[PDB]
């Protein structure tokens, strides 16, 4: 039995490394470009622009690089190595003009039914549980895990290693390593588990958890938080990575 | 290369118009209507008695006139789109109960139209909606991400739902509502702005929402008092309609 | 015509009875086994090691059979008789070297795009409605009815004639009859209305009011009302039932 399945279609501007397989009754459109060791699964729709790369797997139902519910506009949708695409997912590809293409980084595990809108960023190693929905703009960085059906408001951070709460609807941006829960959601804690799967220090977990206290139960502002929080960054690259995501939030941080 | 591609799986009963277009591995059963301009993507399952109008779009995996798990019926308008995966079942004709979608709608991604539904027309359903059946939705209703519809409410023209929301009560025209269990917030008024209405009428819309939800009267005594403003604006004549055909109570 | 449309992929390890019928582009992978009088929807995907019996109905873009996206391990799907499984509904296969492969018992209806995930047991005559997703591990006891969108956490137990209402969140344990609501799911009354249709005598919904208020109203410890319901329990088979779902609570119950 022929990589490419015979009850396939694959459009003649599509461009596939040698050994790419696509199963029965799937569409590689036009202006789709598929990496080395990629599984195309069956009943699997691609539309381009999109660029797909290596040793990934696309499962059934799946709508991958489907335009946005100017005329020629150039839209985009980059998904790097190792990630898994289950049953049902729907992703949007995004503008190029303004560097805010949709874009998926590698190693990454995006569940079933679960949605990524358009000029999302998620980056490596993330997790997107069953009908995960990011409504567009949303930006998940490294490690993040977002539970079954989360919900996020455009324009959204997700921190690094940050975890939700199966059902949660997310409208403020998420810092690094906080866990959230509820519609709306609010911060519980932070993700020691995933600290210790990951293997932090002692002395990084408990500077976390004195940083966690300073930004949500010592009644300090954002201004007073960040400031205080600047000899502890300094010192372990972590806590660092914390204060950043704050810094930087626009929509203010989940609370 | 063939409007109807050979691929898909036509019933000799369907009536399709000279130029439908249908993807590779369609199935368009036995009493289905499709008229002009109409494109059915691949993989999409349509059944009847279902009758669809012209310049409509129905994307992959979806299935269209499905019966509820005696004639029934599934009406669709003019330039709608349904995206992947969208269930829609049919409604009974002899109570006239048909599911019915008017024109310009959008029903986004795994959207669940419930059998005995009306949508109207400029109606957004954004991915994961669900109505659970018997639910009026009035034109320009948004009803945002996952929000849910308990059977037999009326979601009122211009009303707006926020992501996630469970709605068990029928919701007033322009009435933005929030949360499990919904909860009604404001108004619309950027709704009212993008829909060209007067300053004057929006003006009376904000008065006629603090006179229902902030001035601690009962719905007979809203109502009386709205009357007066009904008769001058038509905008809030909709507004007073729409909380007296509330059979649930209004959402609060 | 031909009851296997020639358009369905039947892998020839699979053992069918001789009037199973299957859909065009469906497929019905290796080691699945399908019953007497089952109907096969088309574009449906079935992955084994599946059982699945007689006169049962699978609806258009469903993947039955498949595994769960974490994990040699032999795992293995049984499903029952007179089961209705609607469009894109999602079940993933157990484990069976500790005793937890996914089990779906009789008269069963699960609603599109419902999820079942590994090791969850289902028995009969239960209802899941659209979007109700069970992580792994759920037990879900006779007569049930879970409201659209009800998530359910790992290791939940779902009783006997329980309902959730639409949107539900459920992390603890629910007993027999309860009905629950909300995200966090909470305990309100019992399904009175279940009762009256199941034909349960006047005398035995009275006593299951009465154990209702033990449990919930009246600021009882789960090992103080257990003690007060031994009574009850002992000359009401349905009392019984409500006592041995609290009894079987591992991660306490929902109130
Ligand atoms: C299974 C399981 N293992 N851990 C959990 C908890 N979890 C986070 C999580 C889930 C999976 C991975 C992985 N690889 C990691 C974390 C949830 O999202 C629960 S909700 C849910 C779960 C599954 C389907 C539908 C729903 Cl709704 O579930
Ligand atoms: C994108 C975007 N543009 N506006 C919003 C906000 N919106 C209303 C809305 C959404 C789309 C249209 C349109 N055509 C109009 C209004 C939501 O439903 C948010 S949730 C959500 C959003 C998208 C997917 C899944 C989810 Cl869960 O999202
Ligand atoms: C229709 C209808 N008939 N009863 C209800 C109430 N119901 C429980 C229920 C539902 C169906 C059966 C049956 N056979 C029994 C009980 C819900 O789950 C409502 S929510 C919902 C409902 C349907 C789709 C999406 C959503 Cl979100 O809905």
């Amino acid at each position: 039995m022929s990589l490419i399945d015979p009850r396939a279609i694959i459009d003649p501007s599509a461009r596939l490394a040698a050994d790419v397989q696509v199963g029965p009754w799937s569409i590689v459109g036009a202006e789709v470009e598929i990496g080395e060791g990629t599984v195309i699964g069956p009943h699997v729709v691609l539309k381009g622009p999109t660029k797909i790369g290596k040793h990934n797997r696309i499962y059934q139902f799946s709508s991958v690089g489907e335009d946005t519910p100017y005329k020629g506009e150039p839209t985009r949708l980059v998904i790097g190595d190792h990630n898994v695409i289950r049953e049902g997912v729907t992703i949007h590809r995004g503008t190029v003009q303004d560097r805010a293409e949709t874009t998926i980084g590698d190693h990454n595990l995006i569940m079933a039914y679960a949605h990524i809108g358009h000029d999302s960023v998620i980056g490596n190693h993330c997790i997107l549980v069953n009908n995960t929905a990011l409504a567009g703009h949303v930006h998940v960085d490294d490690w993040a895990i977002l539970s079954g059906y989360t919900l996020v408001h455009q324009y959204c951070r997700i921190g690094a290693h940050s975890f939700s709460g199966m059902g949660s609807a997310i409208g403020k941006d998420v810092p690094a390593y906080v866990t959230v829960f509820g519609n709306p959601a609010e911060a519980r804690s932070m993700n020691f588990e995933g600290m210790r799967r990951r293997g932090f220090s002692s002395e990084a977990i408990h500077a976390l958890r004195r940083a966690y206290k300073v930004v949500y139960r010592q009644g300090h502002t954002v201004e007073e938080a960040l400031a205080e929080l600047a000899e502890s960054a300094a010192q372990f690259p972590e806590v660092a990575v914390f204060r950043d995501s704050i810094q930087s939030a626009t929509r203010g941080i989940t609370r």
